[PDB]
């Protein structure tokens, strides 16, 4: 079929690592606000019937451990897989409060050969984190074991990844809106779609600095899903 | 407003980059069957109503060259931009013959703010190449807007991973891509295209080799989109 099966029994799990404070030989900030997009992504998702589990200041080795718990449970009865990732980052890593973790290594848990109950079925990872540094300045006016990913990332590779200590980052904020308005009506890929032209269109920095002011961000859809994705039906 | 205009006077170009034979100082092999994805992509897109220009066997500096001087011509009049790059690479890079070449570097001609007359419009960068050696096992069943904004990468393989050709058809990804489109070009939004596409890759195909190191492996395309709209290529 050219569609997902979401009428198993249960959607799945919605799992939230939710990193705020970070250690002090860490030299890491803490991330002012992220509780907003936590509470926010945590209605969104339970209004979609995701079961969903929150964590809270969680260590690189404790994000390592409740991956792998994750991806040994028995998942037959779900529909699908949800993580987020809301943390400090690299390219191609997320932060635990102590310390880095390739992304690579968690999802590497889910992974078709290794979580054999979510073979076929949508595994998504949405990602609020930096993947570098770089600011953007903006413009006037059998199956393969890595298929069933879809990697819906804040921002670009290379570039930082912005957020509002009251509203909410300007990826989460954009995301839940539009899974809230729309995911009775369109399709996975074309939600996520909105979401880049809510996030490219609406948000634009501020800063007494130059260095900091009216920047933008764009999104970045990471799909290696082979089937369309409706939370309905 | 939730698609791009695809109603301008001419739908865009399509540069077609097909690199089969490598100078000897690299050491890299001839791609064997990479002259049936060429044909069929210029018969796919030309059916889609692009201006198709193939050009074969670039050097690096060429390719810089080409992708300088088309990101300076004057795309007012087109709906769209289209680029394949078909050779040998690496996660982030694409060989001319006689070496190498970063991927940012080409679509960077074409960000936003360098190429005037594409703001708004999608740039679609197809890319048939390798981005490292990791092969797929397989498992069984059987107002202002960013610059980065308006790319869509439509990748062959997931990062790290190998791409895989065959000398008769070509490459897997490169035959999919072209029977999805010309099945559903009519119909379906680009992305949903491209879903199929990786459907077909998926399932579709398996590696067959004396090697077993290299036989029964598999494949996955690796769509990224930092699109804003819905495309499609019918009015
Ligand atoms: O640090 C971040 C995200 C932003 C951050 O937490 N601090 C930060 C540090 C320096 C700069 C910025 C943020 C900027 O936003 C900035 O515009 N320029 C910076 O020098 N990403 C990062 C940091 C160091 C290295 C890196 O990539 C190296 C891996 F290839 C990526």
């Amino acid at each position: 079929d050219n569609s997902y099966k979401m009428d198993y029994p249960e959607m799945g799990l919605c799992i939230i690592i939710n990193n705020k404070n970070f250690h002090k030989s860490t030299g890491m900030t803490s991330r002012s606000g992220t509780d907003v997009d936590a509470a926010n992504l945590r209605e969104t998702f339970r209004n979609l019937k995701y079961e969903v589990r929150n964590k809270n200041d969680l260590t690189r080795e404790e994000i390592v451990e409740l991956m792998r718990d994750v991806s040994k449970e028995d998942h037959s009865k779900r529909s699908s897989f949800v993580c987020v990732l809301l943390s400090h980052g690299e390219e191609g890593i997320i932060f635990g409060t102590n310390g880095p973790v390739d992304l690579k290594k968690i999802t590497n848990f889910f992974r078709g050969d290794r979580c054999r109950s979510l073979t076929g079925k949508p595994k998504l990872f949405i990602i609020q984190a930096c993947r570098g540094t770089e600011l953007d300045c903006g413009i006037e006016t059998k199956i393969p074991v890595d298929a069933d990913f879809l990697y819906a990332y804040s921002t670009a590779p290379g570039y930082y990844s912005w957020r509002n200590s009251k509203d909410g980052s300007w990826f989460i904020q954009s995301l839940c809106a539009m899974l809230k308005q729309y995911a009775d009506k369109l399709e996975f890929m074309h939600i996520l779609t909105r979401v880049n032209r809510k996030v490219a269109t609406e948000f634009e920095s501020f800063s007494f600095d130059a260095t900091f002011h009216a920047k933008k961000q764009i999104p970045c859809i990471v799909s290696m899903l082979t089937k369309e994705l409706y939370f309905y039906h």
